[PDB]
Order: structure tokens, then sequence, then C-alpha cells
């Protein structure tokens, strides 16, 4: 065990605050610190911290305690018959994925990076490429052990007594207490590969049409890269990547002897950089269209889920240092309003190169869960004069159109905007006050967003 004064930021490397960081692989030492925060006064409290991949301020607590959960990383059991994994909250999804593949089990929700803790995944109720077919992370938790303000460990499940606290903890940003341990139901798989279809659209209207033609129901996974810089009609054109997990019959013979195995970058070889005389004219368009259009292509995890790994030190000049990540969802029916927000973005003078578009499916019952059925987009803006004031206008537009921002990608929204975006906030706050009357759990985010 060590306790250290530490300057913490989120992944965006902004809004720094100093906290006493506790780092111990001893679960009883964690209980004792919480018990101490609870007994001695009220104070500025405590917040859990995972791998620090949230862009915002939800895993810091200026002048209070931060409990680093990463050394609690025991996988206790995996069972192929029940499909259940029992894991400490500090286990990460990369570690879990590799540990579970030999059992023919797949992590049911994967984010854009595997460097996230199980606790972080639950507390942000993370989503991925299969949201429309599988929901978000919290949908797959069968039990969790929550260390609450009174220093007891409550065993929470999604149904029966304490369901309310379970669903307040899902997406609760650590503010109901410290998840120590959890059971996740995994997805059975016979391979570590995807079968994928690719389509490339010419415009925004084409991108939308493809996502509302009914074809989404044929694919368990689906996401798109999105042009946010070009003027219409090119604005909102997309490289759409859709697929499902392959079965072993669908693999080529060379891969069929290790169906479950998990298997030198572009800036090193074919760089610097990628452009030629063709790239920005009609041949480049044709090439782009033809290489992004395919059917029944076998891909590994890296190809299908982390296609940004191909580019190397190039993903350093697109974040995170002088960059502001911004993610929002607009309800399905507000299609015209979605197109309107995209127009506002391209004409703003703020140029976002990397844009992830996805159509979300049904929501779950967590009051603070980000995803709702509708048009989800993530953008990444260079930090520049006027950006802060422009994203405030974006906030207003998102709110007006019935949508919301993601707390994992936010450090600059107001309490007022957030509360209007999350109309079940009062219901959630009221659960939080029942389980933490003394405000033992607190973070910079809780104070900024008035969730304390
Ligand atoms: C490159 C990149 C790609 C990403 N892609 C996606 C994506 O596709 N989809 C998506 O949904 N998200 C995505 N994210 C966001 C990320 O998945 C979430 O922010 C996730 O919560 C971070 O997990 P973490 O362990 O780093 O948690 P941290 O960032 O350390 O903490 C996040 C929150 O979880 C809480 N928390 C952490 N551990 C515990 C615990 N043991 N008990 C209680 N509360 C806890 C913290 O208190 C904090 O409120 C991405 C982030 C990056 C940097
Ligand atoms: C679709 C896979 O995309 C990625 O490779 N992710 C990235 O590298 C990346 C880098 C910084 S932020 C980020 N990705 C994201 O924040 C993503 N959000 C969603 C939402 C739904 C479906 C897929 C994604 S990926």
């Amino acid at each position: 065990a060590t306790t250290t004064a530490t300057r913490l930021t989120g992944w965006g490397r902004t809004a720094p605050s100093v906290a006493n960081v506790l780092r111990t692989p001893d679960a009883e030492m964690i209980v004792k610190a919480v018990a101490r925060v609870a007994e001695s006064g009220g104070g500025r409290g405590a917040i859990a911290r995972g791998l620090g991949r949230s862009y915002g301020d939800n895993a810091q607590n200026g002048g209070g305690l931060v409990i680093d959960m990463t050394p609690l990383n025991t996988i206790h059991s995996i069972d192929a018959d029940t499909k259940l994994v029992d894991i400490d909250a500090g286990v990460n999804l990369d570690q879990l994925m590799k540990a579970a593949l030999p059992f023919g089990l797949w992590v049911p929700v994967l984010p854009g990076t595997r460097q996230v803790t199980v606790g972080g995944a639950i507390a942000c109720d993370i989503h991925g490429k299969n949201h429309h077919s599988a929901g978000s992370f919290g949908n797959h938790v069968r039990s969790m052990d929550l260390l609450t303000a009174d220093g007891e460990i409550r065993h929470l499940t999604p149904t029966g007594e304490d369901a309310e606290l379970f669903w307040a903890t899902v997406g609760g940003n650590g503010l109901t207490g410290i998840i120590m341990r959890a059971t996740i139901e995994m997805t059975p798989t016979s391979t570590a590969y995807f079968i994928a279809d690719g389509d490339v659209t010419a415009s925004l209207d084409e991108t939308i049409a493809l996502h509302s033609d009914g074809s989404e129901a044929r694919y368990t996974y689906s996401s798109a890269w999105f042009d946010a810089i070009s003027a219409p009609p090119k604005l909102g054109r997309a490289a759409v990547s859709r697929g499902r997990l392959a079965t072993v019959e669908q693999l080529p013979a060379k891969l069929r002897s290790e169906p479950l195995k998990f298997d030198l970058t572009l800036p090193d070889v074919f760089p610097n950089g990628l452009a030629n005389k063709y790239t920005f004219g009609p041949i480049g368009e044709l090439w782009y269209r033809k290489s992004g259009t395919y059917r029944g292509k076998v891909q590994n995890l890296t190809q299908f889920c982390h296609p940004l790994d191909m580019f190397g030190e190039w993903n350093r000049a697109y974040g995170p240092a002088g960059f502001l990540q911004y993610q929002f969802v607009i309800p399905t029916e507000a299609v015209d309003e979605f197109k309107k927000i995209i127009g506002v973005i391209q004409a703003s003078g703020h140029y976002s190169f990397l844009n992830v578009f996805k159509l979300f499916g049904p929501r779950n019952q967590a009051p603070l869960s980000f995803p709702i059925p509708g048009w989800n987009i993530c953008v990444d803006f260079p930090i520049k004069d006027g950006l802060g004031k422009f994203v405030s206008e974006l906030d207003r537009r998102v709110l007006e159109f019935g949508g919301r921002l993601y707390t994992a990608k936010d450090s600059r929204t107001t309490a007022e905007t957030f509360h209007a975006m999350y109309p079940r906030v009062d219901e959630w706050i009221s659960v939080r006050r029942k389980v933490d009357p003394l405000r033992v759990f607190a973070s910079d985010m809780a104070r900024r967003l008035e969730l304390l």
C-alpha cells in the first residue's frame, strides 16, 4: 500500500487536480480507507479510478482521495457452461478477452480501446459496435459487489431487492461507491474472427438511408467513419463496416486449426505520408469506393475493431493533447435535426478528421446510461479560439433535439445542460442520497455537474 499526492487528468490531459492516490492490491485496505473517509468528518471524499481512459474529470477528486483500482486484477473464474466470468473490478478488457477466448467466450461489449477496467466499463455503461444488437456493458452484468458509504459490501443484481442501486451504479460514474467485483455473462463464440461487409456512401443522405433501409438487423456489429469536413454533397459520406462473429466453417482452412487464437505499422513502411497526385480527384474517389466495398471478408479483432492501429504515431497528431473529444446521440426520429447538427459542424470553422458514426438500438433501465435509440456521433476538434463557445452552442442544439452528451467524453458541459439532457437525474440523485448521505463519494465531475 502507498498513498501519494498526484496530479491527475483524464485522457484528454486537461482540467488537472491534486488528490491523495491510494494504490493497493489489498481489498481490506480499500474498505478501511472508505471507512476512514466516512468516520472522520464529511471531507472532500473519495472516488474510484480505473485505467484513466475517460476524457473527462469523473476519475479525479481535487483535495480528496482517489483509489486506483488497477492492482485489484484477479480473474477468479471463467466457466464455459454458464458463460460467466467472475472478476475483480480492476481487470481490464484486454486481459479478460485473452483469458476468455480459450473457453469460446467473447467480451459482450468492446469499446474502441481495450485498456479499460471492468469497473470503468460498468460505471460509464460503455457501448460499442454491437449496441443495436446487444445494448451496453451494464446489460451483461449478472452481479456486482459494491463497497458503499457505510463501509459495507452489498451484493447487487439487476433484478430483485437492490435492483435500484444496481441500475444507479451502471453509468453512475463511481458515485454510488467502489465496484470491487463483478460477474459478467459473456457471448459464446467458436472463433476470434469477424465476417464483414463494407460499403462506402457518397453523402450524408446516403449514410442515413443505408442505416434506415432495414439492413442493420442482418449485422450484429456496425459502425462508420464519417466525413465532417467536406462541404455538401460530400459532407456525411461514410466508410461503413458491418459484420458478425465468424463460425469455424466460414474460416479459410489455414485459420481453422487455431480458430480462437488472438494473432510494423503504416508510418514505418508506406510513409511519410499516404497521398499521391490521384488522392483528391476522381481516381482517388474510385479507389476509395472500391477498397471500402466488399462482402464476406474475414477479419481479425485488430482489423475489424481497432482499424486505427494500422496508423501509428499518426494517431498522435489527431489527439489527445490539443484536442477536444465530443460525443452525442440524437433520437432516431429526429433525423432532420441530426442532419442539421452535422451542417452546423462543417460550417463552424472547426475541422474534425476522425468521426465515428453508429446507430444505437434500445436503451436499458439505468437512469444515467448515455445510449438511447438514435444517431450517435463522436468528433474530435483541435483546441482553437472559439471552440469552447461553439461546443456550448452544440450542447444547446443537442439538448433541444432530445439528445445528450457522453460523460466519458466530457469535461466542459454545465450542470444545467446535463440535468435537462438526463431527465431521470433527480430519480438517480435521490438513489445516491439514500446510499451516500455524507457525500463520501465525490469527484470533480460530481461537483461540476451537481450530482453530489
Ligand atoms: C481511445 C479511446 C476509445 C474509446 N472508445 C469508447 C467506445 O467505443 N465506447 C465507449 O463507451 N467508451 C469509449 N471510451 C471511453 C472509455 O471506455 C470509458 O471512459 C471507460 O469508462 C474508461 O474506463 P477506465 O477503467 O479507464 O475508467 P476511468 O476513466 O479511470 O474511470 C471512469 C469512471 O469509472 C469509474 N470507475 C472506475 N473504476 C471503478 C470502480 N472500481 N468502481 C466504481 N467506479 C469506477 C470512475 O470513478 C470514473 O467515474 C474510449 C476512450 C478512449 C481513450
Ligand atoms: C469503430 C472502432 O473505432 C475505433 O477504432 N476507435 C478509435 O480509435 C478512437 C480513438 C479515440 S476515440 C475512439 N473511438 C470511439 O470513441 C468510439 N465510439 C464508438 C461508438 C459506437 C461504435 C464504435 C465506437 S468507436
